[PDB]
């Protein structure tokens, strides 16, 4: 019970869309960040039981991780790039909320966020 259900990766009453920008967010942005040496903490939902973080979901009420984002992109779950970028930003912000400046996990998120921003600065045109 320490872990809530992970965020949904499909929703039949939500419309889907496929765009050049969403394709780029999967092929270039997510799949490149995924290979970074600091990506591993963010490739799956925070497991509060395995990680000995029993208060994580007492603090973080909109969890997000790159595994969820990846599955959402593979499902064409998002309407537009902004919706996907919002999930990335939630993932980073959650890490800064739960942890403190200078923590190793925060140094990891800070470096990934910089790479993320570099890659979404220019997106393809439709
Ligand atoms: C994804 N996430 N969000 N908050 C976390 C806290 C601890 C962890 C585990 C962890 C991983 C790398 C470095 C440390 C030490 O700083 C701890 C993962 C978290």
């Amino acid at each position: 019970s320490m872990n809530p259900p992970p965020p949904e990766t499909s929703n039949p009453n939500k419309p889907k869309r496929q765009t050049n920008q969403l394709q780029y967010l999967l092929r270039v942005v997510l799949k490149t960040l995924w290979k970074h040496q600091f990506a591993w903490p963010f490739q799956q939902p925070v497991d509060a039981v395995k990680l000995n973080l029993p208060d994580y979901y007492k603090i973080i009420k909109t969890p997000m991780d790159m595994g969820t984002i990846k599955k959402r992109l593979e499902n064409n779950y998002y309407w537009n790039a902004q919706e996907c970028i919002q999930d990335f930003n939630t993932m980073f912000t959650n890490c800064y909320i739960y942890n403190k400046p200078g923590d190793d996990i925060v140094l990891m998120a800070e470096a990934l966020e910089k790479l993320f921003l570099q890659k979404i600065n220019e997106l393809p045109t439709e």
